[PDB]
C-alpha cells in the first residue's frame, strides 16, 4: 500500500496568493476580501541587519507597494501591523475568497504548505509542527508569505505564514493573527531552536502504519502501560500519550495494542541496529493518527 | 534550505474527479467535457480471480453504471472501450473542464498524483517513474482511476490513471489513452516488476541537492570521466548519463563537477558505511535535475 506524506488539495488557497513587493523585497501575500496579509519584513530597507519596525512603518508610502495577482494590480489604501505580519487594505475584493477561519496549530499537528516563489503558487507538501514551533520544510529566498492551511470537517483554516530559517535549517512562521510560533523574533539575529520533543501519538500512528504494511520485527510480547510510558517520556524528550482511545480502530485492524507499540518506541529509541521501518533508519513523528487512518482505509 | 518531494497544485484537477460504480465495484473517473475516463475493471464481477474481459464486457448494461459528483447523478448514454480504459459519454458536460492535453511519462520523469477515495476529495503528492514503468506511491482499495498530471509551461497534461498494485507493492497504471505503463496486465495474477534501473541524472540531481544543503562527506579528490561512468553503469543497474550540460548551473553554484559526483555514485552504490545523505540510507533517484533547480533556486 505504502506510506507517503501527503498534502490536502490546494484548490481553495491557490487563488488567494499575491505577489507583494517593496523596494528590493519581493514575497507572497494572502488576499481575503479587501485585506492582504504578508510578512512585515517586506517594508524593511535592509533585512540582514537588525530592523526598527516603528521607524519602517513611519516612513512607509502606500504608493510604493506592488500587490498583484496574475495581470491584476491591487492598489494599497491602508497599512497597519498585526504582530509580525503586515495587514494591507487593498482597493479590490478577492472574487475567489473562500469560507475560512484562522486557527493556531499546536506541537504535533500536521498541515499543508503552498510554497510560492514571489507570487506564484509552486508546490504543495504536508508538514508537522515540532515541539519548539518550527517545521522541517523546503523554503528559500522568495518563499516568505507562503501559506499553511488545514481542512477539518469541511472547514478551511489558514494556520501559518512563512518568515525565517534558523541557523540549524529549521523554518519559523506566524499564525495569521501575527504571533511567531515558538516566540522567535522577526530579526536576522542568531536564534537557537532548543531540544526537540518527539510526538509519542505520531510515532505510534507511524508504527501502526508499519504493521498494516507488514513490517512486524519491532513488536515483541512486552506491553508497557500508559502510566509506565508517560513517566519514561518525561526524561527521553517524548510527549505524554494523549489517550489509548485515539488508536481504537488501528488496534482492532492489526491486533496490536498501543501498550505493545509504546514499548516498541523505547526499544527502538535505543537503536534499529541497521534495520528500517518503511525505509526509515530512525523513528518518525511526521504522521498524526488521522493521516494514517485516512491513508490506510480511506476514512 | 531543505529538500522535500513536492507536488504541483491540484486546483485545475480537483473538479474533474467523479465517483463511478458498476455492481460491487466503486472507483474514480476523470470527467472532462461530456467524457468520463475510468479503468475498465469497474465491470469485473470478481476482481480477485483472472478475468475474461470479452465475456464480462459482452454482458455489460450501460444503465448499470453509476456516475455521481456531490451526489448529483450523471446518466450514461454511450461508451467506447479503449485499451484498459472505459470512456463513458454522459448527458451533462463538466462546467469546470480545464484546458488540458495528454502525454505519456518516461522512466526518470516526475509527476503529481491526486489520490481520491471513491470520488472523494483526496490528497496530493509527487511521484517519479521507475525503469519498469511503475511508481512506489500510496494506494489502497477504492483509489483506482486516481489521476496523475504535470503542469509544463502553464499547460495541464493528464498522464496517469491508477489500476493495480504488484506483490512487491510497486504501483501500475495507464496513460489516459488506455496503454498501461511497463506493459503489465489488468489482472490479479502475480506479475513480477523486473530489475529496477536507477536514473543517473536523478541521483546526480540528488547529490547536488545534498551539496547545496552542506552535506559533503561523499565528495573526494577523485573524478570519473563520463565514458568511464557509462561503462560502469551498464553492469550496475543504472542509466547512462547522456549529457553533463543539464547540471551546468549546479556545477557552477557548488564548485563540484558532474564527474566528482559520478565517482561518488560508484563508491556509494557499494553502501553508505552507515552514514546518511539528507536522512536517506542509500542513493535516491526520485528527484529530477529540474525539481532540484526549482527547489534550491526558484527557477
Ligand atoms: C527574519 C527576516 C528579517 C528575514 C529572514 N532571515 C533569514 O531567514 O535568515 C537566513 C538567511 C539569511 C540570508 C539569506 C538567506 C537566508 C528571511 O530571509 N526570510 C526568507 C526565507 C528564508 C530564506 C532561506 N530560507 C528561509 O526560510 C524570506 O523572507
Ligand atoms: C482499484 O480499485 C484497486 C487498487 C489497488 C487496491 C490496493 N492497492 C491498489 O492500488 N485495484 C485492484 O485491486 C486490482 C483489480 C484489477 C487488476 C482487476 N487488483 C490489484 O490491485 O491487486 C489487488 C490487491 C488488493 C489488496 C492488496 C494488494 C493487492
Amino acid at each position: 500500500s505504502g506510506l507517503r506524506k501527503m498534502a490536502q488539495p490546494s484548490g481553495l488557497v491557490e487563488p488567494c496568493i499575491v505577489r507583494v513587493s517593496y523596494g528590493n523585497n519581493v514575497l507572497n501575500g494572502l488576499w481575503l476580501g479587501d485585506e492582504v496579509i504578508c510578512p512585515r519584513h517586506v517594508i524593511a530597507s535592509d533585512t540582514t541587519r537588525v530592523i526598527n519596525y516603528e521607524n519602517e512603518m513611519s516612513s512607509v508610502r502606500l504608493h510604493n507597494f506592488s500587490v498583484s495577482k496574475n495581470n491584476v494590480f491591487l492598489g494599497v489604501v491602508s497599512a497597519k501591523y498585526k504582530g509580525v505580519n503586515l495587514v494591507l487594505k487593498v482597493n479590490q475584493v478577492n472574487p475567489n475568497t473562500p469560507e475560512h477561519k484562522f486557527k493556531s496549530i499546536k506541537a504535533g499537528e500536521s498541515f499543508n504548505i503552498l510554497a510560492c516563489y514571489e507570487g506564484c503558487p509552486g508546490s504543495v507538501y504536508g508538514v508537522n509542527m515540532r515541539s519548539q514551533g518550527t517545521i522541517k520544510g523546503s523554503f528559500i529566498a522568495g518563499t516568505c508569505g507562503s501559506v499553511g492551511y488545514v481542512l477539518e470537517n469541511g472547514i478551511l483554516y489558514f494556520v501559518y505564514m512563512h518568515h525565517l530559517e534558523l541557523g540549524n535549517g529549521s523554518h519559523v512562521g506566524s499564525n495569521l493573527e501575527g504571533e511567531m510560533y515558538g516566540g522567535y523574533e522577526d530579526q536576522p539575529s542568531m536564534q537557537l531552536e532548543g531540544t526537540n520533543v518527539m510526538s509519542s501519538d505520531n510515532v505510534v500512528a507511524f508504527l501502526y502504519a508499519a504493521l498494516i504494511n507488514g513490517e512486524r520485527w519491532f513488536v515483541t510480547n512486552t506491553s508497557m502501560s500508559l502510566e509506565s510510558y508517560n513517566t519514561w517520556a518525561k526524561t527521553n524528550s517524548f510527549t505524554e500519550l494523549s489517550s489509548i482511545d485515539a488508536f481504537s480502530m488501528l488496534a482492532a485492524k492489526t491486533g496490536q495494542s498501543v501498550e505493545k507499540l509504546l514499548d516498541s518506541i523505547v526499544r527502538l529509541n535505543k537503536g534499529f541496529g541497521g534495520r528500517t521501518i518503511l525505509s526509515y533508519g530512525s523513528l518518525c513523528d511526521e504522521f498524526t493518527p488521522t493521516e494514517v487512518i485516512r491513508q490506510m482505509y480511506g476514512v
